[PDB]
């Protein structure tokens, strides 16, 4: 059938259809994805008087993050499981087009609130030394854009033509190693002049911020990792970017913000942990 | 197949349908819009005790805003997507009739809150001069019910009336001018005796209102701007339609709100930024 | 089509439909509704600490009623766009039972919140001299009660029996006098022994709680204010009662609650408008 | 048609069906319900600090029975508009099975939380003489369970087999009365040693107590209390049913905590009514 | 049927269909299980300032959990009654796959959140003497885990591939008792140092955790704990299995939670029990 610009979820939906597993696995793991950010919301909430009122914005963005994360993951669950329906004759789950394609752009705008905001809340926590706040935060907003805007184009076209989704995906991923140099200049100014504790922290993070943010281009390529017809052409495929998505998020979002609070703690004049 | 008075979406919904880009980025985009606000009515409330108390009313009635907004944006984004359906044989999404034809006007009644509670919440902030409070609260509240209900009326007539349409849009227009005059009266009064700081801060606010606020006839215009039969009279004009109140959306409420924060805080005896 | 004891909106809906705009302008009204409750209800649990301790059971019961008010609101605006279907070879909307019958009377029994919190709250800001505060309660809650309970069933038999749609509804008007009486009473008390200011904001009040509650029995009538086939038989009138339900539930509720907060502020030893 | 196990509501459903004022009436009442019950929460945590330390988990645990009240009387409130469908030809609302057969069973095992919750909270507000704490807290959760328990099982067998239905509901019944005794012992000790006031309430308390609490079984027996082919064993049985549990619900769980709440502050060393 | 590897409640629902009180009584549980959690979210959160600030993360894991818990429990109840319909010639409820199969793997996912923040919250109560923080947490979350992966690939196959079914649940066990061994050691080093009240609490708390824990791969064999065509493999077993996770959920999730915060007010400094 027709499906145009979608997602190959829909084309793995529609053709193969998905066992009982990956049907269910991939709703259990979205639905794992928004419990995470609601009770991550709670904690950032109930954790802003353990720091000094100056870091208490972090937890602030921590929590505007935990938000928007829900929001999308508890729509995109829904999402999955209204786009694909058990056939009774042959025991798959296909596509159900009454229920609108599936398509990963939910995420992708909602990264719009999610990145900048996820940058932008370092600033509070750390001192720069040699780089201005504002110049940081304006390199980080824009080069977030960039990324997410070109990306998002991209993913439309991940079946259609392999061009463009290849093509916009190499433009995104300039804007994404801009947002990689200018966070390991925050964390290395961040490093000077605290304690071994703090400098350890953010050591941490600069770790989990490297690889939790790449996994997202891991799962932007992940049907096409096992090159053409391969494996991941498959609703393994289908499973192992919303696996992806999920750790990337609990990461990036949730793991990122409970380091920085942290952070927070130690270089806070008052607390200790 | 007879539509009536209603919006042009339903009208290229039911003729030419809608792409998969066209659909999904609408879906998205509204999405966004609802994340955004919930997003705000957390950071409003969670940054309250963060001005003197005489400025927390501000914090409070761009709570209420979001409020409002999140309701909205939240209702219209499912509205959009019961509105219209994937067809299987072309692979575009047609109007839906058992899921209501799609209207803009939820929008509109919806500003009766944000319009007034946006043009108040400043006054708890700047202090006038040679105005009087509750002069300028009286002409804001008068000129924007008359500025809404007036384009409420136009908007059903976008394709049914093209001439209702823009009499009615013309007259709203004029209610908008008034509302700009005061508002503008207002920033220059907020600015006397007032650290340098804060003078910059207004400056932005009034770039950030008169901008923002000119987006939403410019949505009104949308299908139009192109002329007849022009490029804007399709699904490319009904993504741009709600792409644009998206940015007015997030413009006027949540980054408006979070600049007169910010000059609450330079306005704050305590308080330094 | 046989409807029984059914509101006269069944009636328009399964005979006439109603047209585009009558049908979306009664949906964007009731979703305004219940907008405006939920914001009200924010504003009120952030303002408790505006006044002194002895005032906030005011704020308290506001919030009470706003909460009451959001749900029905919210449950009734479901309940309009459920119980009618576009029908695509006409274009208007048209009853579709499946949804059930649309029914005013979710109003009406959530009054037995509403009615006795707004009349009771206002025992909390004003002072009584000559009458007993538990005197006035009891007269308000039953007349209250007796009020509602016998327009509950008056509006049953708007269309289907016009005589018991009236005598229970002049029963109703009885009960609704006496709280007029009592209200007044207790309004001429309340501005005893108080500043100019304090008084000004009781006349208004009064006048407030005059006209707002004044409406209710108004959209009771409303179909039949233009006698028999007259112009408000018809989607016309179907808006119209929808409209003046929402002001008056907007005059009753929230402005009604703010005006008493401005005299509990008044009132307040500490704090001034 | 074959229902077995089933409540009487459904048997009616099936067979006479409801009228609009039956379907509708019991629609609401559900609807004031739930509406009642989410009021109610936000009053106990708004007044928690309205009572000396010691106190406040009276204030808690209604706010606990509230959340619980609340979802249960939603959901059931949402069960009764799923399981009665219009029937055009007839204007009566008969049993849709694709919605779920009703069942009164939802309360019951919500039951488990409100009952043991709503007799543990007396003990935070009273002090007794020649009982201990942990027993009298033992014996109601126990008889509470009991009492519930055997009441469930009962309920199914209303309609299929009479005699289970009996027995069970006597089983139960003797449960009840121990609680009821016990509780009578809570009041009495409570009374002692403290001020006429708190006294005046207490016996208020234990007359609320005894009705709302004997409602109940009241409604448990509804259909049948006009013995067979009853007045009530109709959908007029049915309306009944709901408005008494209601009446119950808002009696035992709202009021008696308002009561208790006032207790509190007489017996509050600090505060005063 | 094909049904696949599918949990076993679907092949009973689509063999033998579901009695009204089978049916009835799994949503009923369900219902009431994520009630309990929402009440426990309240209390948790309620309390948090009734211990000293070092215990406090005890209550706000706890209230993560709840979170959790309420989001999963909701979703499952929801998921139960779309995924079983009355069929009303033979009147029982059958698997009506347009709902998605029933799946209990929703759970399994979401222990991933609840089992390592549960063997977390209690190292912030009691204080290690001979083991490290970071070691006890480390073997905690690895092991958890691994029991929760493996045990999630198993439930899979308990109808399908029963080796496979038994050879994870197996693998799973390994890792169980591993967590039993580190939580044992725990709560020996946790007593050491500390008053008899809070020594007894914990001996009542291992007592919880080992039996409640326990349930858990109780529920998992469930179907076959009664052997072949057993009293278990019926909609008999389907109810137990629900019941008992329930139970496990309160206890080991609540109550747990709650006896955590009565353990760090006997060891809280400023307070009394
Ligand atoms: C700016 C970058 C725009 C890149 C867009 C790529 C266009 C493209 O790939 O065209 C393929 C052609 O249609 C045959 O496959
Ligand atoms: C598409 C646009 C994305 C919208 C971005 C955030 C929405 C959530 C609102 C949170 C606003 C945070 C702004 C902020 O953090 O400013 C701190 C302030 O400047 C120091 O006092
Ligand atoms: C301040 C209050 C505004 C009062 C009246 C505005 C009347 C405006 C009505 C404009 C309607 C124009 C119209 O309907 O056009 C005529 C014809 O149908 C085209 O083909
Ligand atoms: C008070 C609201 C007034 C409502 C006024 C509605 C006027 C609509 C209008 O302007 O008429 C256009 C139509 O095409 C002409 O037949
Ligand atoms: C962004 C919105 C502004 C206008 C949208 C830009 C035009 C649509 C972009 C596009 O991809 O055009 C292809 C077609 O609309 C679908 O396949
Ligand atoms: C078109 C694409 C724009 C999307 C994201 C930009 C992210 C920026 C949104 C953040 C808004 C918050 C803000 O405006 O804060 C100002 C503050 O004063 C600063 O220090
Ligand atoms: C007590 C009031 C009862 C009024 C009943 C009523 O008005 O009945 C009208 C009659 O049925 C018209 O034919
Ligand atoms: C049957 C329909 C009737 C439904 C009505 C119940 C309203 C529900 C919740 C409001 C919470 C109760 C509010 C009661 C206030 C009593 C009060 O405030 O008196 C003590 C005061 O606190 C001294 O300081
Ligand atoms: C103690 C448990 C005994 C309670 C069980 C009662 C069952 C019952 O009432 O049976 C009636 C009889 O079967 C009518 O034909
Ligand atoms: C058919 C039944 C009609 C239902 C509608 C009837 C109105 C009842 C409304 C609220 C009751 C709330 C319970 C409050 C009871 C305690 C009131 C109280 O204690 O009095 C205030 C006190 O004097 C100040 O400190
Ligand atoms: C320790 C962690 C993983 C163990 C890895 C080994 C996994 C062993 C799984 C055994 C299995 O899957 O069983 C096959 C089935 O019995 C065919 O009929
Ligand atoms: C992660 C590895 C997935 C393990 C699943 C393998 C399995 O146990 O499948 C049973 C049987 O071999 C298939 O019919
Ligand atoms: C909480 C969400 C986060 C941190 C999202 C981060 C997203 C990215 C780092 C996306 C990167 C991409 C590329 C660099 C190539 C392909 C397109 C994108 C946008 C997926
Ligand atoms: C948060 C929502 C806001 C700030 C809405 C503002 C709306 C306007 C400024 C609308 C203006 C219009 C015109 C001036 C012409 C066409 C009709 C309107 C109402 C769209
Ligand atoms: C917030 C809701 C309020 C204030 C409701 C007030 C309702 C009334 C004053 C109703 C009055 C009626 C009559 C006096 C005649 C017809 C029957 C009623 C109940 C609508
Ligand atoms: C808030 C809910 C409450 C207070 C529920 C109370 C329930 C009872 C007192 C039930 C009593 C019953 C009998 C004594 C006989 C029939 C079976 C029961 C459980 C309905
Ligand atoms: C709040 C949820 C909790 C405490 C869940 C605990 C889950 C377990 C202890 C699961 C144990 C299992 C086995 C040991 C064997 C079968 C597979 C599992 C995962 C059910
Ligand atoms: C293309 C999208 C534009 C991105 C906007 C980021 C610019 C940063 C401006 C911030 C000024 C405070
Ligand atoms: C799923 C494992 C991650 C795949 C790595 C591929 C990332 C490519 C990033 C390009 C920049
Ligand atoms: C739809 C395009 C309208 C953009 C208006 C820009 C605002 C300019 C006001 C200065
Ligand atoms: C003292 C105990 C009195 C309690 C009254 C309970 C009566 C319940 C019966 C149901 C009401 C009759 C409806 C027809
Ligand atoms: C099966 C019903 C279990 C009831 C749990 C209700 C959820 C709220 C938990 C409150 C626990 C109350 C104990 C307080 C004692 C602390 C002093
Ligand atoms: C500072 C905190 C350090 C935490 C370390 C704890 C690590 C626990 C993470 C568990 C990851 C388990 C990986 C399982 C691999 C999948 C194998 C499944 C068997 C088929
Ligand atoms: C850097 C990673 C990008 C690798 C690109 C792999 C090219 C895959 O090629 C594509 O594979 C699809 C899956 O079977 C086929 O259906 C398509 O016809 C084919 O174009
Ligand atoms: C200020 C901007 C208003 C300019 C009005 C432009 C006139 C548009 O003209 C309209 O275009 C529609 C779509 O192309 C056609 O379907 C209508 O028949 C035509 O009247
Ligand atoms: C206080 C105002 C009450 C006025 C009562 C007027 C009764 C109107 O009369 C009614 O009008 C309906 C609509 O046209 C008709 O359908 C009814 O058959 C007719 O009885
Ligand atoms: C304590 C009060 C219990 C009285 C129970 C006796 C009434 C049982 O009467 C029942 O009535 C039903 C409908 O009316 C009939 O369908 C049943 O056949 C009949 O047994
Ligand atoms: C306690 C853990 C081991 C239990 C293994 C029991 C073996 C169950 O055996 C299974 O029982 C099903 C239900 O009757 C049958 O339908 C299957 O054919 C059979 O394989
Ligand atoms: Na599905
Ligand atoms: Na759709
Ligand atoms: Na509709
Ligand atoms: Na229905
Ligand atoms: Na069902």
């Amino acid at each position: 059938q027709e499906l145009g610009n979608a997602n190959f979820e829909n084309f793995i939906g529609a053709t193969e259809g998905f066992s009982e597993i990956a049907y269910q696995f991939t709703s259990h793991i979205l639905t794992l994805g928004y419990a995470v950010m609601l009770a991550g919301l709670l904690y950032f909430i109930l954790t802003i008087k353990n720091v000094d009122k100056k870091f208490q914005m972090s937890n602030i963005l921590s929590a505007v993050v935990m938000v928007s994360a829900f929001l999308l993951l508890y729509a995109q669950a829904q999402n999955w499981t209204s786009s694909f329906t058990f056939n009774e004759e042959v025991g798959r789950y296909f596509l159900d087009p009454s229920g609108d394609l599936f398509n990963n752009g939910y995420r992708y705008l909602n990264w719009l609130i999610d990145v900048p905001m996820l940058l932008f809340q370092i600033l509070f926590v750390v001192s720069l030394t040699t780089s201005k706040f504002s110049s940081v935060r304006n390199q980080f907003w824009f080069s977030g854009a960039m990324m997410i805007i070109t990306g998002y184009i991209g993913q439309f076209y991940e079946v259609s033509n392999l061009t463009a989704f290849l093509v916009w995906g190499a433009i995104s991923s300039a804007f994404f190693f801009h947002i990689l140099w200018v966070m390991k200049k925050v964390i290395n100014e961040g490093k000077e002049g605290i304690s071994p504790a703090g400098q350890k922290i953010l050591s941490n993070i600069w770790i989990l911020f490297l690889i939790s943010w790449t996994l997202y281009p891991g799962a932007y390529l992940m049907p096409y990792l096992t090159g053409v017809d391969g494996f991941l052409y498959s609703e393994d495929g289908v499973m192992a970017r919303q696996l992806v998505y999920t750790i990337a998020d609990v990461s990036s979002k949730v793991i990122y913000g409970v380091l920085l609070g942290n952070l927070a703690i130690t270089l806070s004049k008052n607390k200790e942990l």
